[PDB]
């Protein structure tokens, strides 16, 4: 029955008392927020720079002692998103930021709703990255947690104190998937506290865990280096007399192995702790260089009766053939219960981690 | 007859009754919004990023029961796009953005059409980096769909419904081509919605279906690897008695094949889920790793006649013939059928997806 | 003899008549625009996104019936760039565009001139990304031509229609050079138009034409191909009896041809239609497979002569030799006729595009 | 007991004789500004175009004899942060700068408060990508300093002296790791100045220490380097008569050398001065490149010998016997020594430094 | 004795008449700017986009009849950095720039000075990317010359002309470095014009002088090549009867000289003229090609000797000997005058340039 310009225009107006620049119920109890997230699509990780985007909705809802109309017969009013400047929005930033811009497209994505008790809503959807510092002690399993702290910034904690909500506390967008990882349902939420000199500041965050859908490091670094240890079991099943191929072979699965490794760090960034990876890398290089240097004893028994030349003839040619048929046959089951003492001590980290 | 600076500051004034914070027809039915989407520029799609650059010009149309003039003779009224903060803008954004900035060369790229009745247009060029969840199960073909979700940020559904057109849906520019993709001329629409914690908001789509043009990766990949089989069934034409040779060759073959095989998932992001080209890949490294296995299984049978060195001496020597002979028969009529089958299957799942 | 300040003030102010929100001699003819393009700075075309950075001056000249004070002694008045709110530019927007800043550097770089009769002046540098859709059919002539279309955006073609001019129509700078292309010219100019479903729309163009300057591509690309048909030639004049070199000669020759094929096309952006210079690689290597392919037949009969091991005897190496000699003769004049015919066909349609 | 509005439009105001534009105590003495430094979250070094991004807090406190309330009973009053534009901030720039933006999330991260006396804090959370001039004598050691340069920008050192504070000086994040460098305790600050030809301005630092976490660089370049001195060992330990193999292997070593040696650059900028690393390479480099000299000097020996096919017969193979067995005892010892003179000579520039 | 907030209300305000709208001693001489060049951090060429980035300061002084307060008994006074839209700054932009923005960290970084007569003082550090056209004719030696071209835009030169000063043109900070080249003390600088369609406008310009601090091509692409000439005299310093080897090796280092060359020309942007070191990559591979002829036709002499299997066998034989040893003795000394004719023509260019 009243006009909806008079209303807007008394409300949060200068005829009326209303301050946007002080705290309500000031000199009293600090004023509770009670924040919501909705992750709308998670993504672009960085893992060389440890980082990662992420657009959150922030849904922040407090009540104020002032605007309370209790005069229209409805229960929550909805407000135009650009009178948002004498609304007395809390303060609120990011520990781990980078860039982190606003969304200006056709009209302000920002949203006000005020009740008749003065609960409030406030969404502003922001395109986020935030770096996250994670620890890389495996590369396969990767697992990772990704963190965000909500704080204030100019209030303290006997002056305005940030909680989180009950019914929800962490959602997610319906059907989101992502290429790297996979996202955990179990939303590890708490709330830390700052102490820095000049008071107590309030400091909520929530943590994320992420953790490596395996296939994709299968391919690009366990098949190849399977095929090379195979290629220097090939060389072992090859005639002792011919010395050019051999020594190619094996010089050739050695580089190989060499350039792969190396490639296989490119997309890592520096560190200094070693790496699953690399250990795999200079297991699999140790039996190629081993490979290599057992041809080179048995050449050199071979030379050593070539320089010589009746039963000591016999015996060196007698050794090389078992010095050759027990490398044959002691390779592959060395390198069969290495990769399942390694795979088993990985399967139980994976599963304690 | 009256002069056109009085009509201009009349209307959407402040000598009227017109508010621009308020909805028109306010406390009543919902406003009908008709967009049309003009495609300009469509390209720069990101696959190792999933999105994609579009510029569209996001023409929308409604009614209002105020600004009907109803006392100029023509039918429709050009105003000026530095008055748009009193118009009363509509809220749309989309659910998949990156970005997305507006466009501000020489004068605002804004346009503001009004007729007698009400009849707005409201299009403004805006530049959007849209990501697209493209599902890649076989990359040459790579059949994909990309999508925008037209929604509205603080107008319920029972508040502030979208809807299409029927005169033409979404245009495209004339003379568009892309150099990766084609466009389908089916552009395939229909409409989801939205259920937050807040309400239900509308949620209108357009989907876009975008194929492969074929020939590149037929250059890149698929006849390199061909000229690699063929090398392979050249070491098949070649002496047995020659050792150093073969070796090299057969060990060439497969170093290339899996040099080649880990830059053609260069410009891929990391995926989990094998692809088409992998298992050509896979394929085509069995045969060359198959053809050196098999050149070891010969040579080892030569080594055992030379060890042993009449009839099982010519029996031998025969079988090295016979095997040699028979592998390179059998080697190109396996390869032969693999290429049929793997392209039947392929092109029959190009018609089915 | 009367200040400047009061003339200012009346002019384009709010105590005379003048409206800056509408278009001159309102409900008549429309206005013409004179626009002419001085280019500043050429260069930087991408040719991976096809797009170029150039940022031009665009001056543009219009008649209006007011602010005609013809009062002044003098010709025309300049006027300050900080009072171009009020002078009622026109509207002007590219078609291709990729950002497309402004510069503000000290002060505004705006330009702002009137005359007594009412020609102004209004030029402003802006730094535009011009997306260019260019056909690269043959790549190392690569013909190609640049575009930019001027258009109206809210004025209609019976409500504003732009023009070029007669003296002198699209100026360079003074000593522009481009180390990729060279500047044509000269300067193909006319203009298109536009009909949406809102009406007809201006919309002036301008072609320019560049040209690749030779030389780069000869030392990159050619150059290294010939020293690999060479070394083949070297693999001819070599002793047939030696097995393991000419295989590790003509493997050799093969993977350089394949790397060197690859990496030469790692610039060019994914295309489907094959390109002069894929002809080229494959034609070369082709040659160097055939080498390769001739010593495995002469292989092969050399060594059914050592199986076989009078009369047959001798002609199967006279045999070799011939076919050798024949190969050695025969490889040079078809390498020479294709270059030959190669270069004639690509000069005739060098000077035909 | 009095409003807060009132005594918030009253003090700052236009009824006050505040005037935000000029310094407090006017023609007397300078005002010092206390500045401290919380570091938020330092990292992502760029090493090849030497700069650091940094995120401070920039707390800043200073006296004027205006604003003094000396009215309210508590100690110190909390202000809003959206009436900064009427507090006199000082002026304050980074003489080392690229970008630097602010930060503007959800509301604005700036603090001011004030006391009964005067003492204000005004901090704000800037990301800083400094530019830092880097010396890099030695590259795997890489001691580095990292600087940045307070400075004001139109105010001398007899209108506004800046300095540091007493109690703490530079501040970091509580569990603040970096993956490339460690943060050094020490925090080294002191103070230069300007002398432009303006006039004397004045200009506080403070500098940082961080070391290279060592790990990385002997993976990624010292251990496979080792492998290649082994691998030339390895033909050290192989029959002479064979020609093709140890000539392959000795190329094989030297190629990787180079390859690797390249590579290890690659991160690196272009820089004159020889670097640490490239010593350790070129030394490598010559014990491979020396091996293959060596076995060129013996063929040429067992050549002789063979040309010449008694007493000097059998001397020659004693020598071509005695050069290698004296070049595989040789050479270990040589590049044992000089492994131990490299870290030794390290260690105690990595001490001295 | 005078109030400052009247003092500085009353100058350059609305009730005197003062208009920042025109220029000073209007319809007169025109107004002199004297500027001066502060570089704070030269550094960031990229020579691949032909640009650089560079801050400078850019200070410029002028006189104004108005603004003569002469009641104050001091020389200068310091105006606050804020009230900078009235003083009426000149034109001035830069005829070669890319982005160019302001710096803006905690406060604005101006600078405004006021004397008694009138001149003033005005500096802005301004982050530049100037474009540079550099000319390549010699790539290790890369003689360079970099300039800016400050010139108006609005103000011709009968309206405004630009100067320069004469105490002090351009100066440099103090201690500052760069990587890559090093800066000449000359500091050469004179002035252009510019001609344009709309009248004649002042451009002032000033050149630098960058050479090429040597050092890191002669290990990067000198040292290596090197490598491979000794490479091709230890091909030289073997047994002719072994065939293997010796191609392989002659192979190898025709490989390498090519890869190396591609990679290169990598860093360097697409150009046509053939630069120095084409020149010398040309030249080297020229020798290993030679080298690998030499063994070719050694190898085809010695065959013939074999097919032909007295007199002629031992001079076919002695002939071998003889260019085998001929040409180890002129390779090196054709390769040594090369490398003396080459560097002392490069020096003498060096110090003609
Ligand atoms: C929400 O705010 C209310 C007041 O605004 C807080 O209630 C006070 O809390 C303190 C500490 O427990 C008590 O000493 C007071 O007596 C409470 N006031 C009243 C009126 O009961 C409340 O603690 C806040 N909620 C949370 C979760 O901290
Ligand atoms: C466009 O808006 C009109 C009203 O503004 C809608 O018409 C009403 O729709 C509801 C639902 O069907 C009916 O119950 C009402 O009776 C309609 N009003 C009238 C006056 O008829 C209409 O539905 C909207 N168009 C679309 C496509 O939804
Ligand atoms: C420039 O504008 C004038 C009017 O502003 C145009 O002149 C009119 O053009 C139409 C179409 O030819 C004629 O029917 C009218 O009679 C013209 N008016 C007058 C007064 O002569 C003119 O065409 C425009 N110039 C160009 C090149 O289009
Ligand atoms: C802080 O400021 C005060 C004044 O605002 C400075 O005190 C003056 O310093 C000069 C130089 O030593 C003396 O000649 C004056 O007599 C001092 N004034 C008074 C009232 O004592 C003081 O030096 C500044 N602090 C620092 C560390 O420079
Ligand atoms: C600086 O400005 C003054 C005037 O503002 C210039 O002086 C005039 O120059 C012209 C050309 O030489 C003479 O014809 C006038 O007679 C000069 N005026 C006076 C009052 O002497 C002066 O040339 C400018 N400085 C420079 C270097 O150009």
């Amino acid at each position: 029955p009243m006009p909806p310009s008079e209303f807007l225009d008394k409300l949060m107006g200068k005829v009326s008392g209303y301050d946007a620049r002080i705290r309500p119920n000031f000199k009293g109890p600090p004023v509770n927020v009670t924040c919501n997230i909705f992750i709308n699509s998670f993504g672009s990780i960085a893992e060389t720079t440890m980082d990662y985007r992420v657009n959150i909705f922030l849904r922040q809802q407090w009540n104020d002692p002032r605007l309370a109309y209790s005069e229209y017969p409805d229960d929550s009013l909805d407000l135009d998103p650009s009178m948002l400047d004498s609304i007395w929005k809390p303060d609120l930033f990011f520990a781990n930021e980078k860039g982190a811009n606003f969304h200006e497209v056709t009209t302000d994505n920002k949203l006000l709703r005020i009740s008749k008790n003065g609960n409030v809503l406030y969404s502003i959807r922001i395109t986020l990255v935030l770096a996250c510092p994670m620890d890389l002690k495996n590369f396969p399993m990767d697992v990772q947690t990704c963190i965000m702290q909500l704080e204030s910034f100019g209030y303290t904690m006997n002056d305005l104190i940030f909680e989180w909500d009950e019914k929800g506390a962490v959602q997610v967008a319906d059907g989101l998937t992502l290429p790297q990882f996979i996202l955990k349902e179990e939303k590890d939420l708490r709330y830390c506290t700052k102490h820095y000199n000049t008071g107590k500041f309030t400091c909520i965050e929530a943590r994320f865990h992420l953790e490596r859908q395996m296939g994709y490091y299968l391919i690009q670094m366990y098949i190849p280096s399977l095929l090379i240890v195979i290629l220097s079991w090939v060389s072992f099943w090859i005639n002792m007399d011919a010395a050019p191929a051999r020594v190619g072979l094996g010089i050739t699965t050695v580089l190989t192995m060499t350039t792969q490794s190396s490639g296989s760090r490119a997309s890592l960034p520096k560190v200094s702790y070693v790496k699953a990876i690399d250990i795999w890398m200079a297991v699999c290089l140790l039996f190629v260089f081993s490979a290599l240097l057992e041809y080179a004893a048995v050449n050199f028994i071979a030379r050593q009766h070539k320089e010589l030349l009746e039963e000591m003839r016999k015996l060196f040619i007698s050794r090389a053939k078992r010095i050759d048929t027990v490398s044959r046959v002691a390779f592959p089951l060395v390198f069969l219960i290495f990769n399942i003492f390694y795979w088993i001590t990985y399967k139980i980290i994976r599963s304690e981690d």
